[PDB]
């Protein structure tokens, strides 16, 4: 019983976290879009004059209200306030997505309403009228998350868990030159994936600025480059594929770079991590509030995930159920502060239950492979629900670093893809900075031959709204073009 993680934090809400930076910083740049500059004082204002908007309708705590606004616009992060201000929960579904998704979010979350680029629209639910503002145990954000086999579920995160996760992250980057006024922070990634909550908090926890930019625009490398020069960001929160097509110099100036929801390239860290930079791994599932542990990236260290946030607690434990010793491998548990919950009674019945290893009644089951170790967990991959090639069950991460360690590779890919016949291909996609017949031959020399992935170069990989690699994208069978 060695592998577990314990920590020690005030519970409060959103609003707290945001009037509390107002009053401090009056004067400072909440959200800056170029057309729109906003000090926190004028923020306040501005979101009390949407949040009045809502609550004429009815809107207020116990409530949930959707949000399907363009990204890169002030309306967006307006609105998710203005939400939150009302004491209702926002439920994000990216613009840019399928409205077909956007249609059984809204309903299987039974939203009262869903504001829009042009205003108000009816939601399927109505409004409960509660007039009180929100407190810590009222839902701030009802997030999907994909899942692993079935469909996307939606996890409801009280204020109390979003606002232990913002308190904790306070504690962990850039305690040397702590984030305040003067500070920008990039808002790129999609509000349907929950590391959006930490770029609005990296800004508004600390008096510093929010720069939202387009989505499209944090696909296109050569032009994000210039565009975060101009806007002066300095913290940039975002994902390994995204980052890995970036412009290697676009992060010239930032000087807190932070990644997360899937394994980070080694490469990653040698192109941005060193002195004058503070480059941070961070994991979390939706259900435990956006991270639950993270680890300083350096260069000649070993990517870990780390230590848990304050508040989160993590256990290493084998099939038995009970904890691994350090230099084990084992499936992570998560309990504290930031667990969430299904809304699907009987989803979270099968991922919350109590576990006596961390003693808590409620412990999410990750399903992630871990490697324990006293300065920090080691992400592994799948615990259950691994991909098979032939029978053989294989972990797409192992095939993934040796495609990345290739020389001329600046991000890659690995997919079992399905043939017309029926059989099975293990594919290795490559974007070149590159000589493919020498490619595998070093992939000969490292892998057992029936891991060594058929080569495709490809001038991009694929993303999911929340910016990880879309493996299902891949392009397939593999054309000469
Ligand atoms: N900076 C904010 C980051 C927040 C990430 C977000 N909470 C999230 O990813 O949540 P989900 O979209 O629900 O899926 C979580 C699952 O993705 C994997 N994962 C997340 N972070 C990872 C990391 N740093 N390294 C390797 N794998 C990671 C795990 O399989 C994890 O179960």
């Amino acid at each position: 019983q060695q592998a577990l993680y314990r920590t020690a934090p005030a519970p409060r809400t959103l609003l707290d976290v945001l009037d509390a930076t107002a009053a401090a910083h009056p004067q400072a740049i909440a959200l800056d879009t170029g057309s729109e500059a906003l000090t926190y004082r004028d923020l306040c204002i501005e979101i009390e004059r949407r949040a009045r908007q809502l609550r004429d309708r009815g809107i207020g705590p116990g409530d949930r209200v959707g949000v399907r606004v363009p990204s890169g616009t002030a309306e967006l992060y307006l609105s998710i306030l203005a939400v939150l201000r009302s004491g209702a929960a926002y439920v994000p579904v990216d613009a840019d997505d399928p409205d077909e998704r956007a249609a059984t979010v809204f309903r299987e979350a039974a939203v009262c309403a869903v504001l829009g680029p042009d205003g108000p629209l009816p939601g399927p639910a109505r409004p409960l009228g509660d007039p009180r503002s929100a407190g810590p145990q009222d839902d701030a954000w009802i997030i999907f998350t994909s899942g692993s086999t079935g469909a996307p579920k939606g996890v409801a995160v009280s204020h109390r868990s979003a606002a232990a996760f913002v308190d904790a992250e306070a504690d962990l980057f850039c305690q040397d030159q702590p984030l305040g006024p003067g500070d920008r922070v990039l808002a790129g990634l999609s509000v349907a994936f929950d590391a959006s909550c930490e770029e609005m908090w990296l800004a508004w926890r600390y008096g510093a600025c929010l720069v939202p930019a387009p989505r499209a625009l944090v696909r296109a490398g050569h032009e994000l480059g210039p565009w975060l020069v101009e806007r002066g960001i300095t913290v940039v929160s975002t994902v390994p594929t995204l980052a890995a097509l970036w412009p290697d110099e676009a992060m010239r100036r930032v000087r807190l770079l932070i990644v997360g929801g899937e394994s980070c390239p080694a490469g990653l860290v040698d192109r941005f991590a060193g002195p004058g930079r503070e480059m941070w791994n961070t994991y979390g599932p939706t259900e435990t509030t956006v991270v639950a542990c993270a680890a300083r990236l350096l260069p000649g260290e070993p990517v870990r995930i780390g230590l848990p946030l304050k508040g989160w607690q993590l256990a290493v434990v084998d099939r038995t159920g009970q904890p691994v010793p350090f230099g084990a491998e084992g499936e992570l548990l998560i309990s504290g502060v930031g667990t969430a919950r299904y809304l699907d009674p009987a989803k979270d019945a099968e991922r919350f239950r109590p576990d006596d290893a961390l003693g808590a009644a409620r412990v999410y089951r990750t399903g992630d492979l871990v490697r324990a170790e006293p300065e920090g967990l080691l992400f592994v991959g799948r615990a259950d629900d691994q991909i098979k090639l032939g029978g053989r069950r294989i972990e797409l991460g192992e095939i993934d670093a040796a495609l990345a360690a290739l020389p001329g590779v600046r991000g890659a890919a690995a997919a079992v893809q399905t043939t017309p016949a029926g059989t099975q291909v293990l594919v290795g996609y490559v974007v070149p900075e590159f000589q493919q017949d020498k490619a595998r031959a070093l992939l000969q020399e490292r892998l057992p031959a029936q891991l060594v992935p058929v080569l495709a170069e490809v001038e991009s990989l694929p993303t999911r709204t929340s910016g990880k690699v879309d493996r299902k994208a891949l392009p397939w069978p593999l054309p000469s073009a």
